[PDB]
């Protein structure tokens, strides 16, 4: 089973039902569950990294990727005013799924200080 | 259009750099909103993530990989946030791309 066991890993697999906004083998872009704006949604990639703080110098392209993949996506759901993209890393991040994801919030004034 | 990140590339005006290369620069917020709160801006000027093109793509995971070796360098090791805001709704106060990294505190949620 490729991309692990979390609940992203199972997403990438399609063990598990998610609104998935774009795919492709790199990275999958999805509506998050528990929206914290009028639109919230997360860019995984495909392969497992637990977490920001161990991706190796190798996973460059991998991660502009999913900024790329962000962007585009917010522009296709019509994000016009801008969004805030998030990662949360450990504990003081509030990370709690450890499977890497960009969260990408719009649909609203976001405000500072970003948590 | 010229930044202030701008000026803080060309070291015109000074700030408390973290790192630099010959493609990024890492530097204090002059605003902290955490007891550890830098910026990583690449030195092409993008002026927003939503007009970043596809050839960028390796220059913006490299701000993340700069952002995560500068954290632990600082002794963030509970964690922090990465932050892009984009446009007047994500709250971008200056038109050059740049990565916030906080930490040092709970981040709380929702992230703004
Ligand atoms: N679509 C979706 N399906 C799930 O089954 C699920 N389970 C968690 N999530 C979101 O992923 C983030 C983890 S918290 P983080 O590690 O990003 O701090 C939070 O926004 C959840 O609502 C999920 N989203
Ligand atoms: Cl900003």
């Amino acid at each position: 089973r490729p991309g692990g066991d979390t609940i992203f890993g199972k997403i990438i697999r399609k063990e598990i039902p998610a609104k998935i906004i774009f795919e492709d083998d790199r990275c999958l872009a999805f509506h998050d569950i528990s929206p914290q704006a009028p639109t919230h949604f997360l860019v995984i990639p495909k392969k497992h990294i637990s977490q920001i703080s161990v991706a190796e110098d190798d996973d460059e392209s991998l991660l502009g990727h999913l900024m790329i993949v962000g962007k585009k996506c917010a522009a296709d759901l019509g994000l016009n005013k801008g969004y805030r993209m998030v990662v949360n890393e450990g504990s003081d991040g509030g990370q709690s799924v450890y499977h890497v994801h960009l969260h990408v919030l719009g649909g609203r004034q976001m405000h500072w200080p970003p948590g």
